[PDB]
Order: C-alpha cells, then sequence, then structure tokens
C-alpha cells in the first residue's frame, strides 16, 4: 500500500475473484487494480491460487508492485 500511498493515489481495489468451490478448490485467486492518476484503473493483476486468503492479496500485490514500478 506504501507505493500507492506515496504516488498519491486512493486505496486500491482488493477482492478475491475465485474463492472456494467443490472442496478441492480452496485455493484462492485474486486480482488487484490501482487508480493510476495518469491513466486510471490499472491492469487487473491476478495473483496465484493461494491456500490462504491473506497470501492471496499479498502475492497479487507483489505483481502489482511491478506494475507500479513502471510509473
Amino acid at each position: 500500500n506504501d507505493i500507492c500511498l506515496r504516488k498519491n493515489w486512493p486505496m486500491p481495489s482488493y477482492r478475491c475473484v475465485k474463492e472456494g468451490g467443490p472442496a478441492h478448490a480452496k485455493r484462492f485467486t485474486f486480482g488487484v487494480r490501482v487508480n493510476t492518476s495518469d491513466r486510471g484503473w490499472t491492469d487487473e493483476c491476478i495473483g496465484e491460487p493461494m491456500p490462504s486468503v491473506k497470501k492471496a492479496k499479498d502475492s497479487a500485490a507483489v505483481l502489482l508492485l511491478e506494475l507500479l514500478n513502471k510509473t
């Protein structure tokens, strides 16, 4: 969140795109997007299917940091 804050943007969107399923689908996949003032909502950064919802957000966010590293 530091990079988005520092860039003087609002707080990014965070919501699991896939969570739960037919038992064997408790891997969570989530996509992030940020409001890059120069363009707007960034490309939705889908993370990897993670076995914990906290890891879901953070790991996608890590890919987002790469996007925000190109600003």
